[PDB]
């Protein structure tokens, strides 16, 4: 063995709460990190009594590598020079070169930014693909900002990041504040300080270096995720009452992949009041609510100009309804206790997570205990950091894949995905857990090369 | 001809309350860094009615111009792998590359840093000589460390800022924690991975690469800075009464300076009461103290074990003894309100710092209204900064000067310094104050050259 | 078309003797080199023939491109200053990167390496990939080192050699003394410095950029080659009576390849004595010799407390028992004069080496006066040094190919190998003799790039 | 001993034919060039007699060793994307680094440029101190620019040069269009592109590694040529009446100097008329010139009116007063043949260029046939040059010269000038020809380290 510290007899649980306090203490005023760290050091525990080893290898692999914050400068359209904080945090490579967004948020700061960040390690490490874990952003405020001066900023930000990432280093990504728009200045600018064109973005457009698939990449994961759960049960997605929350990216195409297989997506939420539509969407009509989604910009209501057998409920969920299958694809705590209840009752046998967290804490426990498979979002909805993973490779590779190659591919890692949170698991629980699994397998991989490479 | 974000009708003192709200709510949980700001903003408060735009520059001035931070690991002695957080705040390089120390200190984080280099922008400034601001360290602590441990560490920590410094961009120094022989082992390890000797160090041993004068610098600068003080008053050193506090490193050559000169140096303080020396210490007596404390390590109560002639009082310094310029050489507000009136009282005609502000806030109020000379410590201990500054040119030169012309060098540094402070001073004020002249002095330079050089 | 010396109308023979003697001259005291030297020279008469240039072009190729030594210090565990002799000898990067493995052995040495690395360069050459050749090692001695004091030589020799090497210059490997373990360490520590996840060296886990079918690359590639000079006889290895010698890595995934195909394979040596089994060894079997020889690590007598019919022969070489096809696995100079009879004597009609030349250089004078068919261990088991190559590709797009992809990707390298000592061998001897086809090919690509691209 | 160019038997006239031939058809279009070369070409025929090789190295010389051309894009105020040519000649660097100014002008191309760079090798040449010749600049048009926008151009120009700069390669500076202003922007955007604080540019501010005397320099060094030029004759600058030409930056410090030496200036000219003063100006009286000229930014005719005797002309040379010396420092074609004869009826001496070339080609003519000594512009004004040497050597030292330091260096330089071109002309003319001394001197100190370095 090696030794990481933490050699004494105290009950793993004491060794657990000696951990727990040490890096309370040196991140005192880092809420969201500290939360998603007691977070994933919770389902953690089975591996600790395995070994101690882990729980100092999680104390190291908790401290980022390296954290680069800088002041971005910029002048304004009224001719202000005004100014902004920039962060990357380069938190984990021992699988590959750092990844992950940049986010342009007034709230940004280094708790932050170290809280995504940390979470990325994991969620890339699934993917099985050589991806380390970073995130970067500024505080800096999108909305409000003129096209120009959206430029001008990108330029300025990348002019201090361009020498901190690179091909074989750290490759960014878009984010919130961060969008297609935005990575096309900021490789523009990349190119011209390095002076060649490579890889150092993903999400490029597809006229230059961008991939396939990378709109659809998440939703499609989500259904291939849980059309894997699904095959390990001699039964596939044909003919299953669906239920689907949100019109955001995601949600649509995870429609559109539904559909396309076996069908009877019944819901589509938003913002304020969802829509029924019973014996399912269809390809149209989807295109539709596409439209007015993408395009006019209009409610979701709007739909029902549309159809004649519709029915927009409106601020309300539709998990009272009986389904086979359920796609929270919203946003985080839209599933609480009355709405177990609601699924247990109505016989629901699987949720399959779309957005980050879109279940409450205590919510998943009476669905566990309810015997209903619940897929970790970390893992269903990888398939977007998977897709940017193969856009690093077409890059690398000089070629663009045509969209039905990439498909197959982002279905094999989704496979994947699948069975090491199945196999692990089961081989730490006795049990199928996903949620245990998708945790487990993903930190295992990291603090194992971790190991290998010398506890550097 | 700039416009920097204060254009309102706003009075200068609600701008000013702008901005510090502004600094604080981005800063929040850096309380060394918050004060020592609001320490700089105050005295600047007479440039900014001459001009808003400071206002501004100094908003951008304050956020660092780039702050990196990484995991720092080792394996001590028992095979243990440990690990510490290390960092490197390259504040403001306007003037020159960043110079700054390195402080290993359990103490250590970002808050304190930032607060350290901060203050070091200034202070270099002043020094007449090329040199940004900078600083960094570790929360890594040297006590109870061994030799070997000590070594391997420093390799470790050089392998990771190896990369951001260089001649020409961050030259680091020693701090507490990291002395001489930490210097050796961080250059070694440096030149190991860069391939080239080059000053990216100062305090280096004299045999490779450092300078006369090192020692002494920073006391003899004291000494000096007060002798030009004095020549402005057709007056000299020459026989006058000198109170000294301490017996450090800087306390025992300022003392040699002192006796050298005109003498008279009547005592010498410790962590526990102080030495009394009627007609002064004399240049044998210096060289027993000198001993007594540096090489055999003991209480300097043992002074007391020497010559007959020196009393030794308890639990205080020589506030109290008549005399008429006080040099206080310990730590922080070492001097407070009560002692402040026995120096009144008393009368002591001029104060020199030697020390960082060892004088308490509300004391400084006492003294000027008594038209009692107070030196910065800013600028009068300047003379350590200054000659490092010096050891960087002679490594350029590939050349060592004599202790002799050293000396000369620092002497018209000092020079220098004065005379900014009494001629920035009295051009701001309309009178001769040291101290608000050497903070507005400091940061002129700085933000100056700042808007000179494009805002970036 | 180029001249690089020997014009005159002196004989082919002379000109062979006169390169010879300068070639000796420069390194008198460089047996192992001189000696592979040599060797390689003998098997070039025929070329040299067609054209003189040939033979300058060999006295260039003969000398290292570059060759790196440096002193490798580092701290044993009772905090002794150790230190070591690095070596790392860029041969030749006509074909691609300098590829070679980095050997830590007591008696590595300059000549030692030079030795090795010059025969890596027409290895490499046959592989059909684009590798240079190179080799690397120290005089360090693993043997009685503790795990920790491994890993700060590894790291101590990285910082030496990671600013030489890279993934478009110099790509090392494992070798005796350097196994897994240890390229974790060299990796790690490579990581580090460079500050970049690339391909640096092969034979990395799986977890950080190995490759599939890397432990039984070697041996699968031995059958591949054989299987090969099999079917250009309208037979294949259905049914053969085979030998093996050795139990090694090499040795048992050439019996599992080999039982997987035809099967009938009769034996498998140890350092003393070997093993027989009428009927073949089967699936099962091989398990158990693999499992008692990797884990257990115990003679070989051992297989017989798990096979009734098994016999087992104290101190011997198997060549005399009958059969189609031998693969000698053991060491060099593994196959005498009196053994090789054995052979014709047997039936024997083929022998594919499998080590590193394992027959006599009289031994195989007898083996091809008596038709019987052998395979060069220099094109027979680069099957290793191609999955390598595979590794590399692989790493550069980013991707891991099936166990099943890299298996197929092995097969067409192994058959190509096949093909080039077949057809070279046939048009410069008007005959197909593989080891002179090996040598031919090898060199020929080498030479000929050599001088297309200027002779540099 | 090494074969270059020409050895055909040819007269010496027939190669300096066939040379001026083979570069004119190379360089067809750029009329400004080809003047500037048919220029040094005239002078350099005795040397050309000494000995062939020359010629050769002249062709070889007259060949920019690289030049770069780049797409400067820039966003206007009012949103704008606009795009400009720029420039860099780096044309000889074999007695250093590249030295020259940028030009920020309507009318830069490539033609304008190597003509102006052409002429820097050799005026550098002479300084003595170590700098190659260089020249860069854009057709960018400052004119009318807002402040904000010169910002962004400065940037964007900076981000393209910033890769083939260096304080080892090519130190640029300011020229027409280019000023402080400008260097300042330059200098800030390059320091934060490559990350240091260094010295390439020069004509920095005093701030942040500017030089002392960088105003004064040029019109000073005219001074000190002109010294050094009477010394050689027992005569000093004591009491002689002189004219000078121009109001401009060279002008008044000109007049300074002389002022301070023997004194007894009696005009200054303008962009139309001029200014008398019998008796000479005084101290006083050129402040008032000086502020007059610099901050009012009026015409010269607003003298009149700070001082009584000064009478004042309009559009009419000032040149056929009875004098001594002569000085013109306003532009090109200052001195046509007619200008010329009013030189000589009024029994002139010696004419020191201060402009560049402010003499006619036939006027020179006829000056020399009345013995009147002419200083060429090429060394006399090269103090400018020069300084902006020391600036350098400032940088490196990390130190600032006292205005007096700085002063004394020039001094030495310019004597050494003057020498140069009086010993050289007299070793190859037999006389002293200041003019062809220049050249010859000039030309010579390149083209023989041009050959010692291999002709490269």
């Amino acid at each position: 063995l090696h030794n990481y510290g933490y050699t004494s007899t105290k009950s793993v649980d004491n060794q657990i709460e000696e951990l727990r306090e040490k890096v309370v203490s040196k991140n005192k005023n880092e809420p969201e990190f500290l939360q998603a760290f007691e977070e994933v050091l919770s389902c953690l525990k089975p591996v600790f009594k395995k070994d101690n080893v882990y729980i100092g290898v999680l104390e190291n692999i908790a401290e980022p590598e390296r954290v680069i914050q800088f002041r971005v400068p910029w002048i304004n359209d009224k001719g202000e020079h005004k100014m902004n904080r920039g962060f990357r945090v380069q938190y984990n490579s021992v699988l590959g070169p750092y990844k992950g967004g940049l986010r342009f948020h007034p709230a940004v700061n280094l708790s932050v930014i170290k809280f995504l960040g940390f979470e990325q390690i994991f969620k890339n490490s699934l993917t099985t693909l050589p991806m380390g874990g970073g995130k970067g952003g500024s505080d800096f405020d999108p909305k409000g900002k003129s096209e120009n001066e959206i430029l001008k900023f990108c330029q300025s930000f990348m002019t201090n990041l361009f020498r901190y990432i690179g091909p074989n280093t750290d490759v960014p990504a878009g984010d919130i504040g961060v969008g297609g728009r935005e990575i096309g200045y900021l490789f523009g600018q990349y190119k011209k300080l390095k002076n060649s064109f490579e890889g150092v973005l993903t999400g490029k457009n597809i006229k230059w270096g961008g991939s396939n698939i990378r709109a659809e990449a998440t939703g499609y994961g989500v259904v291939y995720f849980a059309e894997n759960v699904l095959k390990d049960l001699n039964d596939n997605l044909e003919n299953k009452k669906c239920l689907v929350s949100g019109s955001g990216n995601v949600a649509q195409y995870l429609v559109e992949k539904l559909i396309e297989k076996g069908a009877i997506v019944l819901t589509m939420s938003d913002s304020n009041g969802y829509i029924l539509e019973p014996n399912g969407f269809t390809k149209e009509q989807l295109n539709y609510i596409m439209d007015i989604k993408n395009n006019q910009r209009l409610r979701l209501k709007e739909y029902l100009k549309y159809s004649k057998t519709a029915k927009y409920f409106e601020n309300q969920k539709p998990w009272n309804i009986p389904c086979d299958i359920a796609f929270p694809c919203a946003t985080q705590n839209e599933i609480n206790e009355n709405d177990a209840d609601l699924f247990i009752q109505n016989k629901c046998k699987m949720i399959v997570e779309g957005a980050n967290m879109p279940t409450h804490i205590k919510a998943l426990h009476k669905l566990k205990q309810n015997n209903i498979i619940l897929c970790p979002s970390k893992a269903a909805n990888a398939g977007g950091v998977a897709v940017s993973g193969l856009e690093m490779s077409q890059n690398s590779m000089r070629l663009q894949w045509t969209h039905q190659e990439t498909d197959m591919k982002l279905q094999n890692i989704m496979k994947s995905i699948y069975e090491q949170c199945h196999n692990t698991s089961k081989i730490y629980l006795n049990e199928s857990d996903l949620v245990a699994g998708a945790n487990i397998a993903g930190f295992l991989k990291v603090a194992d090369s971790f190991l290998e490479q010398g506890g550097l």
